[PDB]
């Protein structure tokens, strides 16, 4: 009120992150649907699906940088060590691309390159 | 974990459409654009039309 501004007590970027998951439902299966929104403190964006008994899982992640990648995995739930996966996006660097365990398919800026 | 992009021009139900684009990852392992015409796919290997 007194033409002060209002400071927030803490200066540091939060991580946010919209967690979901349950118990059961009325089919009477059990319930191991995961998904998630995180956010980081650099900026990334990571919207997820995950089905933890059966080990699969499709990420939609950005990247600080500014890296559009999706990925879908078939049996790791951590990215890293993957064996079976697909990715297609936007990497680090100015090049679209599909990759997969076969040899990719890229699109440079210039020329069209497998 | 199927990823799906999809645009319609005459209807809003995904159900019955004549007019659309897709474009995506199958609940299998393809990574494909398909529309009414004959669909643009790109396998775990090779490159089929």
């Amino acid at each position: 009120g007194n033409k002060t501004l209002i400071e927030p007590r803490i200066q540091k970027a939060p991580n946010m992150l919209f967690k979901h998951q349950g118990v059961f439902y009325d089919d009477g299966t059990p319930d191991n649907h995961i998904t998630t929104l995180f956010i980081s403190e650099r900026g990334d964006i990571r919207a997820s699906v995950l089905n933890t008994e059966t080990q699969k899982r499709t990420t939609q992640e950005m990247s600080s940088d500014g890296s559009y990648r999706v990925i879908k995995q078939d049996d790791d739930l951590m990215l890293d060590e993957a064996q079976v996966w697909i990715e297609y996006g936007i990497s680090e660097d100015n090049k679209f691309y599909i990759k997969n365990d076969k040899h990719k398919f890229e699109f440079t800026d210039e020329g069209i390159y497998i």
